[PDB]
Parts: C-alpha cells; structure tokens; sequence
C-alpha cells in the first residue's frame, strides 16, 4: 500500500515543471479493496488552456534543443524508471488492480518505449531527391508539428502514457497528458521523474480531471489553437467526438479505439499451445485491454479438445483475488459498471443459446471480482454492443471452414488486433494477410513489443504508435526547393 | 474549340466501366468566351451510391492484381496521356481558361503522377523487425486502404487527380472522383483513356455534379461505409465540412486547403530573379492557385528597385485574352464571383492605404478579365478575408529586418507554400527553416515537381502527394507477430 | 473542544469498513461559537449507491450469522 | 497591433517579453491617434501611445474627450 518515495506518489497537476492543485479535487480508490488512495486535483478548462500555453511557450525552445540532447533527457528518465520500478510498479496494481507480477510487466514495457524513442530522436532523416531540372537541388525537413495532446486509458496507466509522450518528444514536440481519472497516479510519479531527469519545465504536462470535467478539458485540448495534435487511446464514443472537435482546426489526429479481437484455432494447431496462447490473451489484465482476444473461433475437429484443455487451465491457473497477494492471477474489474456489462453479456448469450463451461456468476470475494467464465455454443449474434465489454470471458464460436473463420472475424467494421493457432505453413499467410485487422499474432497469444508498430484499421483507430513508424505521427514534411543554381 | 477525338470529350458520368447518364445535367461554359462547351451528367446520391458500391467490388479484385500488372496498366494510361497532350491540353484551356501553353505543361505534369507512381507500386516494401525474445519474428505488411474518396478543385483539373488517383491505384486502392463542376471534363477524357488502357471497371470512377448535389454528393461518399480514405483539395470551408463526415466512421483523410503564400524578397537578392520568380509564381494561371503567392515582403534596401522592375515586367510579359490565341498570357477569372473578390480586396487596400502601381480595374475585353494588378505600401491588415481570394493582383509589403519577415509570414494559422530570394548561404537555411510551411522555394518562384512531396502543414492541410511519401497515404501497416518457434 | 480521542472525531464517510473521503466537503461549526468543527466529506449519488452496494452484500452474510 | 495597423509607430518593444508567461516588453508608440484607444480604456499594461497636438485647447479638449474623470 505504502512505504512508497512519497515524491512518486502525487495529487496535484503537472504544468509548467510545477505542481499545481486544483479549485475541486477526485477521490481515487484501489479497485479491490476498495480504499482511499488519494484526493487528486481535478482540472477544469481554465488549468487545460494554462497546460496548454506552457506545452506551447517549452515547444519554441525545445524544439530548438539538438536530438542529442533530447535523447540523453529520454534516456535518464528511461534510467529513473528502472530505478523506481517496484513502487512505480505497486501504484498501478493500486490504481488498475492488475497483479503486481502484471505491473512489473507494465513498468518494464512503459520503460522500454522511454528508451526506443530515446533512440529515434537522433534518426529522423530529411532527403535529397533529384528532379529533371539542372538549376535546382529538391530537399526534404522533418520537423516537429508542435504542441500534442495526449488523451489515455486506465488499462495500461504508465505504458500507455509513455508510447506516445516518448514518440513526441523524441521528434521535438511537448505534450499535454490528460490521464483516465481511474488511473492518474502513474502519469504523475512519471511527472515526478521527468522533473528528476531533468526534462525542460512545460515539455512533458499532466492535467489530471474527473468525468465531470473529463467533457469539457477534453475539448478545450482538443480545440485550443496552440494545440497541434491529438492522440487518444480509447472508446470510439470518445474518439469520434474528439475527431470532430479536431476537425474545426484541422488537427492531426492518431488514436486507437477499443475493438473485438478474433482468436482462431485451427485443426493443425498444437492444442496445449493454442490453450497457452488463449490464456495469456485473455486474461491478462482479467481481460480488460483492447487488444484482449473476445471471441474464440475453434474449428470442428480440434474444438472439443481445446475447450476442455481451455477450460482445465483455467481451474489450474486462475486465481481471483487482490493483485498484491502472492499467487493472484486475476484482479478486480475497474468498477460496477464493468461488472453489469460482463453479467450482461453472459445471460444474453447462456439464454440464447450459449452453455457455460465455468464461472458464470460474480465470484465470491464480491465487489468487483468476477468469475473467469468460458461459455462454448456461443454464436456470432451474441456478441451486440459488447464489442467494448472487457472482462474476464471468453465464448467459443465453433467453424466448419477456413473461409467461414475468416468472413466471421472480418465481420465487424473494426480491426485491432487478431490471433491464431496453425501448423500449416501456407494457411499461417492466407490467414495472416486476409485478417483486416492491424497487428496479427501468429501461434502466439502476447504480441506487445516496442519495436513494433500497434495500431487499428478501418474504425479501430488512425496512425501507429512505437517502432520507427512513431515518432512519424509527429512530423511535418518540408519541402525546400533549392534554386538558382 | 472542336477537332478533339470525340472520344476525349465526354458528358456522362463514368461507374464501374461503363458510361451512365444522370437524371439531370448541368451546363458548362468557356470561361474566357462564354460558350456553351457541353451538358455534363449531374449525379445525385443515388449515382454516387452505386460508384462507391462499384468500386468496392472492383477494389477486392484489383488489389489481388500484382504490384507488376497495375504497376503496368498505370504506365499505358500514361503513355495514353501523352499520345492525347495535344487535346487533352486543349480540353483544359477550354474549361480553365488558362493559355494552352500552362496547359500542355499541367497535362505533362498530370501524365507524370501516372508515370511516377506506376513505378512505385513494384516498391511497396514490409519490414522483418528483430525483437528479444527468440520465440518469434516480426514481420510488417503493408496493405491498400480500401475505397477511396477523391475531391478535386478546378484550378489544375487533371494533375489534381492524377496525383492521388495515381497513387492510390499504385497502392492497390480503387477510387471514386467527384470533380469540380467548372471543369469535369479533364476527369472525364482520364476515364476514356484509364478504358482503353484496360484499367479493370470499377477502378476508376468519376461521377460529375453541380453545386446543387455537390454538398449531398460530397457527404455521400464522405459517409459512405464502403469508403475508408478520403483525399480533397480545395477550400478549408468545404474542407472542414468533409473532416466532420470523416470524423463519423473514423476515415483516413488527406487534404490541401487554400493557403496565402508569402513571396519573400532580401536584399541580397539579385532583383532581376526575384522579379522573374514572382512573375511566375503570381501570374502562373492568371494567380489562381493555392501555391500563388499573394504576399510580397519586399526588403527597404531593394523594396524600390524591385517594385519598378517588377511592374516593368508585367507590361512588357502579361497579355490578356483567350488561351487559345497565340501571345496570350493572361486568361479569365473562373468566374463572376471571382472578379468581385479581386475588385473588392483591390479597393479595400487602396481606400486603406495602398497605392495601384499598375492596372487596377476590370481588363477593358470585360467577362470575367481584370488587369494585371500590382500594389505598394500594402499593410498586413489589407489581406483579412482573402486568403482565399485568387487573381492576378499582387501586393507589395515593405519591412525593415529578417526577423519581422518571418514573423510577418508566419502570422496566419496556415501553411502550404512560401518563397523567398537572398544570395546568404546562412540566411537561407534559417528562413527555410523557419518559415512555417509545407514547402518553400529558394530563389525560385516554380517548385513544381512530382518526386517531391507537396502539401501543408497546420490549417494548410493533412498528408502528402507526390513522391515516395505519396503512395503511404493510401496504405495499411500490419504487425504480424510470427512466433511459435 | 478538542482532547477528544482523534479516532471519535472523524471527517470521512464510512463505507464497507473504510474511512473514504468525498470528491466534496461542507463545513461544519459550532452552533453557539461559530467556531469551525471540520470539513466534514460530502457524499453524491455515487458515493451512496456504492454505499448501498456495500450494505447489499454485507447483508447476504450477517443474515447468516447467528442472533448469539 | 490594433493602433500600428491603423498607423501608429513603435518606438521600442511591441510585443511579449522573451522571459514568457505574462511578461510584456515596455512599449512606446508615437504616432498614435485619438480613434485608436476605443475599447482599450480599461486595458492595463506597460504601454505608452503617443499623439501629438497644436494647442493647448485641443490638448484639453482631446483629454476631456470621454465620459471618463480619474
């Protein structure tokens, strides 16, 4: 609980390398027990625009700072992350509930995106392209576009944060954060540690704020003139009135909205393998992130099998509980609401059709704890408007045919993330390039690495964040027409 | 006027291969004559429906095709390009009105997007990513985006399509143009020829539509869920318009919005270039273009001697009249809307201060001609209202020192492009530098050019086209994960 | 006024065994001095249905547990 | 801006200080004009616009201008 560098745990905003509370303030609550973590400030429209003036007036000179130099800053606070990491790492199994083995993964992949964008800021290269015309030389600038802001989730607090803010500054830009209000305690102990490193005052800005005022500082930041960029991981509720209020100023825009994730097993695949993988991809985080497989598509021959195998895996590897207990394997759902919407999906499916394997009630530690469940006759028309229910469930979807895998998957108008299992060397690419989805995990259920490019096609989202391909979402091309030569 | 292979001039829209009339017309008159040229097909949102539909299907079918073979037929539509310069220009010269010689150097440059992307098509590369763990490999696709929306201005009637139309055919994506009503032609006589090229039906679509369907047309296929991707050049009014539409389905979108460039003049600058760059870079379509320079900064030192060799030049260069007659220079305005804006920002800064240092008034052939206009002791507050005001006039702003050009050109909240003149090695990168735009040109008043990316950055515009970067906007990356090693 | 064993003197609200303050607080103060008592949590809607939740499944077991 | 657009002439520092945040450079505009303070009487800041006058009966008739007495 405690015990924690009170330096790291924070309650005021971040603006202008200072802290700064707030006229109104939100109480905070460790979502499995229940206790009182902390008042933190509540930002409104009046401290988003003076976030924003700070982002603005950091950006004239941080743009002016060499990539050396901004590397070096990336890199110490990569260093004082690593540092930090087991507090940094217990603050987000208090604010998000996942068990702390599960935080100390966050931690390390938060780390790791300070550290490869610390590496990209001394690599953006502009060209020199040859054009017909003998008096004149054709060359290309990369610049930063400016002031950023930067909208997250609570499902990955810190890492989250971090994959955007790293890609920004790496390219010369500043950033206002405004951090889910479940989970604002890991974008301040990053606050804490950017002053730490040394980080320019106005350059990295956190405004944390409420669902009352989530609304309103939302589109002010997203509005504000001085702001030139908006990136946002989140509902496509949410994503769909921030693209709106961006286009007003033609604002360059890159988010990432929840979708379903299709998990295929085929009759080819290593049964034991394919249970791994379909524990690891559901249940990390008790099931709660977008990229968390929600459907199961099991082919006929290998389907029987599998849910059995899936199913004992379960009983032998899911322990619900408090994420700071050792051997806590599931953690709470992030609060009621989250619970009403796994119950919902459940029933809707159990008397429609679908017959529950396991756990299909809320578990006995009450509260927020939920029983992993694992329905199998679920069918495609059970799974309306809980295309951004997460929680610890997972319907098996039985299928005849690869084509019949692919057209169900490539159903929704969404496109995230996509999994499955096989051994045959030519279906692996029929599957991998026909799944309209952005990231695809081949025989593998963990797919996250930061040298790799996440993202969504059609409504799953707009650009990509980590890989080379980041620090791209903050650049503007020049083109420079040297002549009169 | 006529001679042209009855084949080039068409009025129907053209869906899914075949030429469809539409339930009604709209008429289309030579700008410079008054002459009645055609009745175009008005479509509706029922026309423009049923090109989405077409192009969906063809796009599941031409993005099978090989890079090699579209990369083939992009070529023979530009080697049709070229075999038809000579009507193709004429085409233009009757719709634009712009001087049959501006018009064989666009249908060049429109002919060279076709060429340039053909050859990028072979070259759409994924990348093998190294990552720790030693179970896996990562693997990255890139993918055509789907079905897209293209909306195009009248000022370049043909490059402005070819150079999206290129590349999203390049990229595997299939298109849906909507022209503009005051030239639909050119984008009509392209479809004849994207035929007898043998592009597969579907592939290439264009649906023509007076201002009456325009704005249900353009949120139509804006809207439409078979769309994924949008490219519009245009108005930032119209612009913002279609960002909303977007906004709803989360579409990729790609724009250039009407900008003010600034013609900046040093006094280190050798007068007559200056002068022969700002002739071109203002006069080159009779001043309507986005990329014509409506500002002159012009230095105290040089401001005299460059004023008086400038309007010099307008005289002994500039001659009015129909671009079909030999000698002519000068072309009509578009329109009568058109004229008024030019009248009315030529009056507002003369009864404000400025002072007419050569032709002010309508061009005595009357219609739509206005003469040749250059002004002195122009202030900035004379340019409120028309960014968007396009014509033959050019005011000439006097400053003292660098540092107040810059701040001067980098007022408005826009950027597309700008230039400037100096013989300073070391002031030449610093004002290229920091002149806020997407593209500058250095001692040279024509950067035109189809391996360099062009477009703009803040309110300027999202996205690039032309050169390597162009085929990007039409592409999809995919992460995909292969482990189980 | 004061002397008064802190523990008895309290500021949050009670909810499921835990002392969890509000997003909000309202004064409190002496009626015959006007001296300010403390800055007592004002709860919401939110904080009540949570409340009640609270007592729903408190209740599920102390029916269970033996009048004794 | 309003007042050197409409034909005043800074005389030294015009706009925000380099320091940021709510600093201002002391500004000195000569040139100015009566018609050029309208809205502005109850803007605050350190800056100084300059009209010049012929005689005294119109210095105070230029200064007994608004409904204003301070």
């Amino acid at each position: 609980l405690a015990g924690l560098s009170a330096a790291l745990l924070r309650t005021d905003s971040f603006v202008g390398g200072r802290w700064l509370p707030a006229a109104a303030t939100f109480p905070v609550q460790d979502p499995a027990s229940g206790a009182a973590l902390g008042m933190v400030a509540d930002c409104g429209v009046r401290e988003a625009r003076a976030a924003v003036r700070a982002a603005y007036e950091a950006f004239c000179r941080w743009r002016e700072v060499s990539a050396k130099e901004r590397s070096s800053l990336l890199r110490k606070w990569y260093n004082l992350m690593i540092q930090n990491k087991d507090d940094l790492a217990r603050i987000i199994t208090a604010e998000s509930g996942k068990p702390l083995k599960e935080a100390h993964g966050e931690i390390l992949y938060s780390a790791f995106f300070l550290e490869w964008f610390s590496e990209e800021a001394r690599r953006v290269y502009g060209d020199i392209i040859h054009t017909p015309a003998k008096d004149r030389r054709a060359l290309v600038l990369k610049q930063p576009i400016g002031v950023a802001a930067v909208i997250t989730p609570w499902n990955f607090p810190s890492a989250m944060i971090t994959r955007k803010v790293g890609a920004a500054l790496a390219a010369g830009c500043t950033v206002v954060v405004k951090p889910a209000e479940d989970t604002p305690f890991s974008a301040l102990a990053l606050a804490e540690l950017a002053s730490q490193a040394g980080i320019p005052s106005g350059v990295y800005n956190v405004i944390p704020c409420s669902r009352k005022n989530a609304k309103e500082v939302g589109e002010a930041i997203c509005t504000d003139p001085l702001v030139s960029k908006i990136s946002f991981t989140g509902s496509t509720t949410t994503g769909k009135i921030l693209l709106h209020h961006a286009a007003n100023s033609v604002k360059r825009v890159s988010m990432e909205l929840g979708g379903l994730a299709p998990f295929i097993v085929f009759d080819s695949a290593n049964v034991d393998q394919a249970v791994a993988g379909a524990m690891a991809s559901k249940f990390r985080n008790t099931g709660q992130t977008a990229v968390c497989s929600n459907q199961f598509l099991v082919q006929r021959g290998i389907h029987d099998a599998f849910v059995k195998a899936f199913a004992e895996a379960m009983k032998k590897n899911l322990r619900v509980g408090n994420g700071f207990e050792e051997g806590t394997t599931q953690g709470p759902l992030i609060n009621e609401k989250a619970v009403e919407k796994v119950e919902k999906q459940v029933n809707d499916a159990v008397s429609k059709g679908a017959t529950v394997v396991t756990g299909g009630k809320r578990h006995q530690l009450g509260k927020n704890f939920f029983e992993p469940t694992l329905l199998c006759n679920v069918t495609q028309d059970m799974l309306c408007t809980h295309e951004e229910t997460f929680g610890p469930l997972a319907p098996v979807i039985k299928f005849d045919t690869e084509e019949e895998a692919i057209a169900i998957a490539n159903a929704a108008d969404v496109g995230l993330a996509g999994y499955f299992y096989s051994q045959d060397p030519a279906q692996i690419w029929r599957v991998a390039e026909q799944l309209e989805v952005g990231m695809v995990g081949v025989n593998e259920g963990l797919i996250s690495s930061v040298e790799c490019p996440f993202g969504g096609v059609k409504q799953s989202g707009l650009g990509r964040e980590g890989s080379k391909y980041g620090i791209d979402e903050y650049l503007e091309l020049k083109y420079v027409c040297y002549g009169g030569l």
